[PDB]
């Protein structure tokens, strides 16, 4: 059994003094890490909202997560959408405007969380237009929350559904 733990990185809030363009228990953004022979390694990032932990399916792979002294366990997942919810139903209902700029709360493995302001690329699909946020970030940054102006989470770094 892999030893997967989550660690709180910071609060999830829109950053006003944020850098624009592209230079590349408790609510918040958590690093997802598993213990190794050398030490922990960061495989993903997760969002804690309304007592439910949201992350990419590929990061967790369905494995049980250790938070504090309590084991937090999966409730729902979608392998096609690469989404997994722990302890409750999916709580992130936030949608992108389709025109407004967004901030990515990045969590590079071994780097301070930073907010980066960027405009997602818009591409058509059979299920309706979608916004793509792609930047030069490590794989361990996967699941990093993408927030709108209101500060709600509109996507996870990996893919940003837009409703208008
Ligand atoms: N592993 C990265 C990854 C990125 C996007 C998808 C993905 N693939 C296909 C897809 N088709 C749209 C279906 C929606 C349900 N009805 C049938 C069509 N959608 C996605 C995708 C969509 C939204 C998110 C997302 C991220 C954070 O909140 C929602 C993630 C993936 C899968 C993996």
């Amino acid at each position: 059994m892999a030893d997967l733990e989550l660690e709180r990185a910071a609060d999830v809030r829109w950053e006003e003094q944020a850098e624009i363009s592209g230079s590349s228990l408790e609510d918040g953004a958590y690093r997802i890490k598993q213990k190794g022979i050398l030490g922990y390694s960061q495989i993903g990032a997760g969002v804690y909202k309304e007592g439910t932990f949201h992350t990419m399916w590929h990061v967790t792979r369905g494995a049980v997560l250790m938070h504090k002294g309590k084991r937090i366990e999966p409730s729902w997942a979608d392998v096609k959408k690469d989404l997994i919810s722990y302890g409750g139903g999916w709580k992130l209902e936030g949608e992108w405007k389709e025109g407004e700029e967004v901030q990515v709360l990045a969590l590079e493995p071994g780097k301070n969380p930073r907010a980066v302001q960027t405009k997602p690329g818009l591409f058509k699909t059979n299920t309706g237009t979608i916004g793509a946020v792609s930047l030069d970030f490590s794989p361990g940054t996967s699941g990093s929350p993408i927030v709108d102006k209101k500060g709600k989470v509109v996507g996870l770094y990996g893919i940003a559904n837009t409703e208008k």
